[PDB]
């Protein structure tokens, strides 16, 4: 049985028969769309022999499938290999290749991300020998190293140990490897990212000597084999900042604003042939919007729109002036400008979902289909004036995937 | 089973126990989520066998007798009854004019893709069921126009003309919307006035219309009745309330000769009400600003008209990292709800129709049990996430009665 959609700008279809390769759940049923829940129950992440062996089975097909080596005697072999390790020790080990082929296809399958053109040139690094928080440290300051490569950002993820009873985890406590404190004054305003503000506190109370100011590098929280996390500050010639500055507003470099390069996700779990790598930050380059939109002006982030607008002298007296609108755009504006001067990396919203566009015409060609939430794919910003907005999609749950899981604090068993 | 739904600005989770009630279906199942499907099977409308007309009868029945406090009343079993009696002779049935209005109102409370519904109790329901031709027709189109534009303080209406019978008795109007600018191919390929209706252009010129061939011609009414051929009508301009589009700031705006009618009135969908048909039902209420900037204006495949609007800004149109379509686009949809507010025809803005959309989702599961909810429609084409709708969960069933699509007439008539 195939599938069509249909982009409402062009007229072209294409058929999905991709979709028949899913396994998990998208939480939707015949009678109730669950397509703008943040987080359903079947994204979000113990596990036993029962259900073990037919997910490497699945994943070790695909993986010989994508050599041109399937039902070969190198495929039976490992499976029996696969086979013989789990019922021997209740879980089984990647190989290299495996284990690369599998960060990717995560990636390739993350239904939420506009930026999966580039999913085939993600550097991995494998760091499953491990086995200390300081271990820990010493391979994510390589990787921001690696990533960031002065300015001329490259996609890469670091994977740590698997899990294996559930009480030895590796963990990541930030959300991600670089972001900026957030304190809630006793006046009830804030400092900061709000964003960050629970974090910020566990640190401050694990030991972290904070220095109250609006843009603070967060110290790493890194937790290895189950045991208490430690805390590391990244050396900060390692972490590359850009300061925001506006091509016609001269005052706008005054708001005393900057940003991080380098966006690392460093809190989901990623899962391949049902093995759980609960920690494996990953890294890209940013789209222009995630912060000069989202965080720099939504109402729950740094919220700055009120004063880039107050700068500007736009009619704030009334909505329908559209000055949130106006502001807006001069913020985004800023920010890519400010990148692009200082060379780092970055890509505008229209280049971006351009090239999400081309990205997914082509996996329909040649893979079948290309799972994709439009909820997410869309831009938070002109919307309409962007290819994506008028593209019908598909979405469905592949594996290998990345997952959200719970916040290791709500979880963790503290050994003093 | 008593499904949440959380705001992410506000942390505000609202109890969804209205979509147990749900009847029709998402195109969705559990292994693909289609949320952005245009138009799933489910949203489009060919007998109604005697069978599942009563059931479907009895539903809306119940849901309208609870509504007024009188289920399982004296009254209630009497209609049940009655409404059996008839559909048992007749194979169909006729609402009486409360029930209609019920109908109508809840028709629209229920669409799950329309932000503007805080409003859905006020509609004003014109019962057109004894209608027979289109020139009746065109006098009930002309008096719900009149009434619906009340010289710019616009009300909400929908004109119910008589329901479907067998198929071959149908009511449409051809338009999609009552008022709708026309679009000419142009010899050397370009594009004269609105794209979208292009091919509705030459129905309107190949079975009888003489063009003006400007840029913002009214295009002349379609109507059909009892199955017939249409007939085309012009409607009295005086009563096309149209405003011309200038800028508070930018003086040069005006001379881009643009304007846009007042009146959103759409024509062309099917009013499903306790199995009953109803294939031609005009609504009209009032313009939220961006569907006019942002989608008729400055998308591609309509009026398109970002590059010119850029230029006489002179922008950097060099890169797309200027960003010049975005403050370009940002200064259209200031100029058109500046336009609507300076000659007092209603409009409301995003930010203020968005709220009022969250609020209205407050009052629904309040006293409702619920709201159904299409994010996919309801976040507004710009500055979605500076609006409140971008950082909320909504939940999307079908509820009936409903308003739900039908194929274009003339790919179907028997002609
Ligand atoms: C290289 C440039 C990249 C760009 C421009 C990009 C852009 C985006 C954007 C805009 C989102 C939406 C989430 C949000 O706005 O908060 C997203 C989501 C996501 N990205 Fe990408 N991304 C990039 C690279 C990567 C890489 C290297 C990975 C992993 C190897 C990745 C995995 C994901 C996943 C899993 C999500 C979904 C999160 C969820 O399900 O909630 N992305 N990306
Ligand atoms: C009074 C102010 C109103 C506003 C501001 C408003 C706004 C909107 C908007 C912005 C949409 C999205 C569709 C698009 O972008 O083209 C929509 C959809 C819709 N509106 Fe409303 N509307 C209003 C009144 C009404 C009335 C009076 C009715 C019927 C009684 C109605 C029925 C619908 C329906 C059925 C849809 C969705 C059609 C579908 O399912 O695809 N609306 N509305
Ligand atoms: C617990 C609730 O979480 C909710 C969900 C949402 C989480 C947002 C989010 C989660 C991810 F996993 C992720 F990958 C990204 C993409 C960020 C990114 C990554 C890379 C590599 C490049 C790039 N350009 N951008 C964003 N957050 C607002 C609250
Ligand atoms: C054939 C292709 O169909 C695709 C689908 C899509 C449907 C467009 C559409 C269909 C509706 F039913 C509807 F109600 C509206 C809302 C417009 C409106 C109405 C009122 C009363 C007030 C107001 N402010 N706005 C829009 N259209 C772009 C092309
Ligand atoms: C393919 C996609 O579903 C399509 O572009 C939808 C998206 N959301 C929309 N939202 C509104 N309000 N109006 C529309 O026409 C659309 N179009
Ligand atoms: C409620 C809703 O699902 C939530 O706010 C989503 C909407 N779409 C999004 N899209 C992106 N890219 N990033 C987000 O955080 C969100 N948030
Ligand atoms: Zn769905």
């Amino acid at each position: 049985r195939f599938l069509k959609v249909k982009n409402w700008e062009t007229d072209v279809v294409l058929t999905d028969t991709l979709h028949l390769k899913s396994t998990l759940e998208t939480g939707c049923t015949e009678h109730i769309c669950m397509g703008s829940i943040m987080l359903p129950s079947q994204h979000t992440r113990v596990r036993t022999k029962d259900q073990l062996f037919p997910l490497a089975k699945e994943f070790l097909d695909q993986y010989y499938s994508s050599i041109k080596r399937f039902g070969s005697k190198a495929h039976m072999d490992r499976l029996e290999e696969v086979n013989k390790e789990i019922e021997s020790t209740s879980t089984y080990q990647l190989k290299d290749t495996e284990l690369i082929y599998g960060a990717k296809h995560a990636w390739r399958n993350a239904s939420r991300c506009v930026g999966r053109i580039q999913w085939s040139k993600l550097q991995v690094f494998d760091a499953r020998d491990c086995t200390t928080a300081h271990g820990m440290f010493n391979y994510i300051c390589n990787h921001v190293k690696y990533a960031t490569n002065k300015g001329n950002l490259r996609s890469a993820i670091t994977i740590f140990p698997q899990r294996t009873d559930g009480k030895h985890d590796f963990r990541v406590w930030n959300s991600q490897l670089i972001r900026y404190a957030g304190y809630k004054q006793p006046d009830g305003s804030t400092l900061g990212d709000p964003a960050n503000v629970q974090f910020t506190e566990i640190c401050i109370q694990q030991g972290w000597k904070a220095p109250r100011g609006r843009f603070d590098v967060l110290p790493l929280l890194l937790q290895a084999n189950g045991n208490d996390p430690e805390l590391f500050q990244i050396p900060p010639e390692l972490v590359l900042e850009v300061p925001i500055r506006h091509p016609k507003f001269d005052w706008f470099k005054d708001l005393g604003l900057k940003w991080y390069g380098l966006p690392a996700v460093s809190n989901m779990l990623l899962e391949i042939g049902g093995l759980e790598f609960s920690a494996c930050p990953f890294s890209g380059w940013y789209m222009g919007t995630e912060i000069g939109v989202r965080d720099y002006c939504d109402n729950s982030r740094y919220n700055i729109l009120e004063e880039v607008a107050k700068k500007m002298d736009l009619d704030m007296r009334k909505t329908s002036s559209l000055w949130k609108d106006q502001a807006l755009v001069e913020i985004n504006i800023a920010v890519l400008y400010s990148f692009q001067s200082d060379k780092v990396t970055i890509v505008d919203h229209h280049s971006a979902t351009e090239s999400f566009i081309k990205h997914m015409e082509n996996e329909y060609r040649c893979r079948g289909g290309c799972p994709a939430d439009w909820v997410w794919i869309v831009p938070p910003m002109s919307g309409s004036i962007t290819p994506v907005f008028h593209q019908e999609m598909l979405n469905y749950r592949l594996t290998p995937s990345f997952e959200y899981q719970p916040d290791p604090w709500n979880t963790h068993v503290w050994k003093g």
